């Protein structure tokens, strides 16, 4: 009988799934996925999109090929194809707009979703496709299932197509209902096929077989906050701040409302009061889960960390960067390992975020049903990129009206104090409630600023400024600047080096030897000078307190987060020096140089005495909103649909996608197998419990001696390194049974620039893509 899989198991025994229980289970839980967002579409792509396996030529196939091809012949990319029978059976059965629009997810389900003119062009292959369709149509019939098992119904899909689209379909809001339902269509196929790789009849048996809910991730928060208040209950002004804000965050989260905002000072709680917001108003409102978004040049671990302690190990997923086998080595289990976000917590990127929002790919678009119904909150979200502002903020109004998403944009942009301004934070938003408008109040630092003249200095003048100087954290625009910065510093001092030219674990465990260096300066015990060069990776959720931080001319909010690290508790008995200066030209995208030109022009406009004033700030918002073209790669007109009676419905997803992808000039990730600080059996440290092991090992110890005690403790090697080794050799074997090593390698990943060359520099492992550990620096990471 006809089989839609089939497997070996580590026994040489072979397995196969049945299709037609497969295409009902696919169905069904399609349609679950769907909800009340015209779900029928669903559980039609659901049983149609194997219909092709019906053909005789691929049953034959998947019991006569070779073992590894028999195990991917559903990977049609000669193979037999079989994903577009069941998009031309919809085309013939169902009207032109519903047949048309089914078919593009059908066909796209392996293959991703397509443009119907130009790439993988739909229309050419609803043209070809009618010996697939005859095929298929003749297994079917000559196999047992009834003949209503495709009950295909024009009025049942127009009631609910209009349940959907109350005023009919908009044009331009058509392709994020396609690609949600053909997220619907991906995870559901997913899930019932890994079901039968781990021998489960279906995905609902495999989940019984073995996440808090919400109220119980509610109640440890609840417990954490008050053992937050009892442990330190300074009384003093910072925690009265902080308790204010909670208080006004809690108070929000009742209104029905779908766009808040959250503007607080540096150092305010800004992460903490966020998930209790977004805890209650889940809570009260049926949200299913919570998405921390922030700015891609992040370390996504050090915010991760607080959700950690706040709320335990087994509910935070950290997702920011894209670990996927080149399509060569993609085989069916790294097909299945891919990222559904069905976690109640998850801690990601923008990019990662928006990114998969504008995706044609199936890796991508898996998660996309579960952001529907959630709270996202969006930290520093006026940093999105300006050239892709318009397109983002379309989609999160659709987002926020049509499926149930609560978006908080959270900022640590509240001005020193006449606060007679408010700010729009994203241009294109209906309007956002802000939750913190209760208002009062101490300074903390004074802020210098480059001279309006505009001349530069050279990076050994900045050097040398700092060098005079006894602790200093200096913030600059790019990693190459970090490093010719680093260079300049004279070699008297205890100098340190942060850039995304290093891996989170590298990154993390330089966080927390500054953190020890730190806290033998604040007992007046460190004998050098200290001095940490980082970009503005740390400005982005890292709570370190200086007395001094330089930073790089940038934007008005960047210098407002870097100053939040100068100071930070407002506990020095003097203000912390700020200094800003204008050195070589540099940022790492288009949006955070306009920033430094928007500073600029205000510098010149003399707008800036007092920098974190009420008037400088709104003076920034209005500027930089003025300013920039919002969508400059043309996206809007791409996914917006196009109709006729000749081609009833094109959209260019495959195009769409593919120029969406320059929202970080084309990043590609890079493992580095950087040996991580480990503790005795070899257990590497955990990231939110590293400070607690440098406590451990370095206390009472001379910093003389930190180096080697640090060096002791190295993941040991074998009489690649070795953690890397195991976990590349666990990949090989079966990457879906260990799938988690790729969670792993999150940690050991750099991003670079598709432009950058040595010849086995970079090589190939597992399918994916790892640097030799010759091109990777203890103190300075990659190049
Ligand atoms: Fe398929
Ligand atoms: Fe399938």
């Amino acid at each position: 009988d006809y089989i839609a899989h089939a497997r070996q198991d580590s026994s040489k025994n072979w397995h196969s799934h049945p299709l037609q229980k497969h295409l009902q289970k696919v169905a069904q839980l399609a349609k679950r996925f769907a909800g009340r967002y015209g779900s029928l579409f669903a559980e039609y792509a659901g049983l149609l999109h194997d219909l092709g396996k019906f053909q005789e030529s691929f049953q034959k196939y998947i019991r006569n090929a070779s073992g590894f091809e028999k195990e991917n012949a559903h990977l049609e990319d000669r193979k037999i194809p079989h994903s577009t029978a069941g998009a031309k059976y919809a085309v013939e059965r169902l009207n032109p707009f519903f047949g048309h629009l089914l078919a593009y997810l059908i066909a796209g389900h392996h293959a991703g979703l397509a443009d119907w003119y130009d790439k993988g062009s739909l229309k050419r292959r609803l043209q070809q496709a009618d010996d697939e369709l005859a095929a298929s149509l003749s297994g079917f019939v000559e196999s047992s299932l009834p003949e209503d098992f495709f009950p295909l119904s024009d009025d049942d899909l127009m009631r609910d197509f209009f349940a959907f689209w109350e005023d009919g379909a908009k044009l331009e809001e058509l392709h994020i209902w396609m690609r949600f339902l053909f997220s619907c269509l991906v995870d559901a196929d997913f899930l019932d096929t890994e079901a039968f790789m781990n021998g489960y009849a279906d995905a609902d048996t495999a989940q019984a077989a073995g996440f808090p809910g919400l109220d119980e991730l509610h109640r440890r928060y609840e417990q954490y906050m008050a053992q937050l208040s009892e442990k330190a209950d300074k009384n003093s002004s910072l925690n009265q701040e902080r308790h204010a804000i909670l208080q006004q965050c809690f108070s929000a989260a009742e209104t029905d409302r779908t766009l808040f905002s959250l503007t607080v000072p540096t150092g305010g709680g800004k992460t903490l009061a966020s998930l209790g917001f977004a805890l209650k108003h889940a809570l009260k409102f049926g949200k299913k889960r919570i998405i921390y978004a922030i700015p891609f040049t992040s370390i996504i671990e050090q915010n991760a960390n607080v959700f950690r302690n706040a709320l335990g190990d087994d509910v935070v997923l950290e997702h920011h960067s894209n670990l996927e086998v080149k399509e060569d080595k993609e085989t069916a289990k790294t097909r299945l390992a891919t990222e559904n976000w069905d976690a109640p917590l998850i801690v990601t990127t923008n990019v990662q975020l928006f990114e998969s929002l504008f995706a044609a790919k199936t890796s991508r678009c898996r998660k996309i049903h579960n952001i529907a119904d959630s709270v996202v909150i969006l930290d520093e979200a006026q940093q999105l990129p300006r050239d892709f502002q318009k397109p983002i903020t379309d989609m999160m109004r659709v987002l926020a009206r049509d499926y149930g998403v609560t978006f908080v944009l959270c900022t640590a942009t509240q001005p020193e104090l006449i606060d007679a301004f408010g700010r729009t934070i994203l241009e294109g938003l209906p309007d956002v409630r802000e939750i913190v408008a209760d208002k009062i109040k101490l300074r903390r630092v004074r802020i210098k600023m480059p001279p309006p003249n505009g001349e530069t200095q050279s990076w050994q003048k900045i050097a040398d400024e700092i060098a005079a100087r006894p602790c200093v954290l200096a913030v600059v625009n790019t990693r190459k600047h970090a490093q010719k910065l680093f260079a300049a510093l004279p070699s008297n001092g205890i100098k340190l080096h942060l850039s995304a030219n290093m891996c989170a674990t590298h990154c993390s465990e330089v966080i927390a030897l500054v953190r020890r260096y730190l806290a033998l300066y604040r007992a007046g015990s460190l004998h050098k000078p200290l001095w940490l060069v980082s970009t503005q990776l740390i400005e982005a959720g890292v709570d370190l307190d200086f007395p001094c931080v330089y930073r790089a001319m940038a934007g008005l909010d960047s210098i407002a987060q870097a100053a939040g690290r100068c100071n930070r508790e407002g506990k020095l008995p003097q203000l912390g020096e700020v200094v800003v200066f204008r050195a070589e030209e540099g940022a790492p995208s288009g949006s955070l140089k306009q920033g430094q030109d928007i500073t600029e022009e205000m510098l010149k406009a003399g707008l800036l005495d007092d920098p974190l004033s009420p008037l400088a700030f709104a003076e920034y918002f209005r500027r930089f909103n003025g300013k920039g073209d919002v969508d400059k790669h043309g996206i809007t007109t791409l996914l917006t649909a196009e109709a006729s009676n000749e081609n009833p419905l094109a959209i260019k997803f495959r195009t769409a996608a593919e120029r969406f992808h320059l929202i970080d000039n084309q990043g590609v990730a890079l493992i580095v197998p950087f040996i991580p600080l480990a503790h005795w059996s070899p257990q590497i440290v955990e990231a939110n419990e590293l400070d607690d092991f440098f406590r451990r090992h370095l206390d009472g110890v001379e910093v003389s001696e930190w180096q080697d005690i640090l060096d002791k403790q190295r993941f040991p090697q074998p009489p690649l390194p070795e953690p890397f080794e195991s976990w590349f050799g666990l990949l090989e074997s079966d990457p879906l049974k260990h799938k988690w090593v790729y969670r792993k390698l999150q940690r050991y990943t750099i991003t670079v620039y598709e432009h950058e060359l040595p010849e086995h520099a970079v090589f190939s492992r597992a399918g994916l893509l790892v640097l030799d550990k010759g091109y990777y620096k203890a103190v300075l990471g990659a190049d």
